[PDB]
Parts: C-alpha cells; sequence; structure tokens
C-alpha cells in the first residue's frame, strides 16, 4: 500500500520465504494464522520492528506442504497451531542441570516432561524427524523449551494437561529408530498348551504388566482364554533398553539393578511424577529439587533397564 515492509515466512525455520506485507492490514489478512516465536499475531498489525523477521505460517500450498511433512513427519492441520501454542509457555519455563542432566522447573503440571525428558537423557534412543533431532540436541544443551513444546504437539497434550510418563514415550517411540528391536515372548497353559510370539519396535521395548525385568524373564500370570491362568515368559530380547510398566504401586528400588524409574503419588485425576536414577547412589530428581538415598521405596510405574542381547534358558 503507501506502506509495506519485508518479513519471511516459513514452516520449519530454516527454509524461509520473502513476503513484502501491507502495514495497514493484519497479518491475518494477509497470511492466515501468523506466529512470532510461538505468540499468535494473526489479530496484529505489522511493526517497523518486524521488519526481516521470519514468522511461522500454516501450510497452505504444495511447497509448504511438504516442507511441513519433511521436517515434523506429520500431516496433522492443526500440529503448527498446536506447536506454537506450547511454545509461548515452554520458552518460559525453566530447566536447571541436575545431576548432570537436563530437568524442569515445576509448572503447569508438567511433572511427567520432566521425568520423561530425564529417562530420554540415560537410554540409547535416535528420532527420525529433523524437528525431533535438532530440538532435542538442544535439550542436552539446557534450552529444552522447543523440544518439550514438540512433545506437547505430538502428544496432543495443552500446556497445564496431566499425562501419563507410559503414554508419553510411547508417542515418542513411534518417532525413533527401534527398527533393529525384537522380542519373542512364550506364552503357556496347562490346558492348551504353548504359544511363541514375536515383537517388533516399539512393541519390542514396552512391556505392561510388571515392574521386573527378572520376574519377566522367569514367568508372570495372565489370563488363558480357557478360564485358567497361563504363565508369559521372555525368550529372547534385542534392544538397548526395555520399559517395565505397570498401574502404581508400593514397590522397592535396588541401587545397581535398574537404569532409571517413574514413580506417581495421586489418582486418576490428579498427582505428580518423581523421577529416580541409579548411579554412585539412588538420586530423586524432583523438577528443580533433588534428593539421595541409598534405598528406595514408593509408587513406581516404569522402570527402564539396559540390555543388549538376552536369550532363556528356559527349555
Ligand atoms: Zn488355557
Amino acid at each position: 500500500e503507501v506502506r509495506t515492509i519485508k518479513v519471511f515466512t516459513t514452516v520449519d525455520n530454516i527454509n524461509l520465504h520473502t513476503q513484502v506485507v501491507d502495514m495497514s492490514m493484519t497479518y491475518g489478512q494477509q497470511f492466515g494464522p501468523t506466529y512470532l516465536d510461538g505468540a499468535d499475531v494473526t489479530k496484529i498489525k505489522p511493526h517497523n520492528s518486524h521488519e526481516g523477521k521470519t514468522f511461522y505460517v500454516l501450510p497452505n500450498d504444495d511447497t509448504l506442504r511438504v516442507e511441513a511433512f519433511e521436517y515434523y513427519h506429520t500431516t496433522d492441520p492443526s500440529f503448527l497451531g498446536r506447536y506454537m501454542s506450547a511454545l509461548n509457555h515452554t520458552k518460559k519455563w525453566k530447566y536447571p542441570q541436575v545431576n548432570g542432566l537436563t530437568s524442569i522447573k515445576w509448572a503447569d503440571n508438567n511433572c511427567y516432561l520432566a521425568t520423561a525428558l530425564l529417562t530420554l537423557q540415560q537410554i540409547e534412543l535416535k528420532f527420525n524427524p529433523p524437528a525431533l533431532q535438532d530440538a532435542y540436541y538442544r535439550a542436552r544443551a539446557g534450552e529444552a523449551a522447543n523440544f518439550c513444546a514438540l512433545i506437547l504437539a505430538y502428544c496432543n497434550k495443552t500446556v497445564g494437561e496431566l499425562g501419563d510418563v507410559r503414554e508419553t514415550m510411547s508417542y515418542l517411540f513411534q518417532h525413533a529408530n527401534l527398527d533393529s528391536c525384537k522380542r519373542v515372548l512364550n506364552v503357556v497353559c496347562k490346558t492348551c498348551g504353548q504359544q511363541q510370539t514375536t515383537l517388533k519396535g516399539v512393541e519390542a521395548v514396552m512391556y505392561m504388566g510388571t515392574l521386573s525385568y527378572e520376574q519377566f524373564k522367569k514367568g508372570v500370570q495372565i489370563p488363558c482364554t480357557c478360564g485358567k491362568q497361563a504363565t508369559k515368559y521372555l525368550v529372547q530380547q534385542e534392544s538397548p533398553f526395555v520399559m517395565m510398566s505397570a498401574p502404581p504401586a508400593q514397590y522397592e528400588l535396588k541401587h545397581g539393578t535398574f537404569t532409571c524409574a517413574s514413580e506417581y503419588t495421586g489418582n486418576y485425576q490428579c498427582g505428580h511424577y518423581k523421577h529416580i536414577t541409579s548411579k554412585e547412589t539412588l538420586y530423586c530428581i524432583d523438577g528443580a529439587l533433588l534428593t539421595k538415598s541409598s534405598e528406595y521405596k514408593g509408587p513406581i510405574t516404569d522402570v527402564f533397564y539396559k540390555e543388549n542381547s538376552y536369550t532363556t534358558t528356559i527349555k
């Protein structure tokens, strides 16, 4: 018009698209929903200080659609808006270093995110979407705002919502390279005989029902269709870690027998997670808080163990 500035739009913050905007019009009148480092500027008109800056927009043509899928590995139409909305909050959280790991100072029911982030830094895992690769690298260095906002977006959780650690890891593992992970199980009924099953990928590293990896190797009792109880035991395992999960229950963690774990106090509606890690002693990381002990007992819901290759001796 009488008057313009130059700005750049983007969906990945790497590839930029030159634009000239009229300063008498809102960004939304010109681009649609528009964001400046997480802040929604759809209803704002351009300012002088905006010249030369980068704005996120939604994918609304073939070029941006391809750029967004290549970077994020999703075509959910609401993804970028949910990422930007979370980022406006996570960029204000604090990310203290606790016993050498990036944690999160408690805010907005984010305890489940803190213990997931602490867990990731203790297990061997590589992400596939460039967005997660780039953000996780930054989080390890201590600037985890983009990583947490992406976790929230991928998991369809909003800031303030209470999440579940097992479900959060399941979403993150879907976006990780676990192709070389393999699990063989055997289920034995005294009436119906035995049945072997093989699992791959995410399903090879996650089990729901018991926290103890040793008990899983000895055998755990599960329902059979004939009405009896059958025994399920681990036959073979190829993976760099395993995750055992169960509904929260009093459980004793022994120094040196596990990598890390999550503890949950509360009920179906509200609660609080803490993280326990086994190093030179047992450390309990609770957001920005840190305590130590030689023994630990509490309502544990997930335990992670190191692994490489295991073969049963059970015949
Ligand atoms: Zn049976």
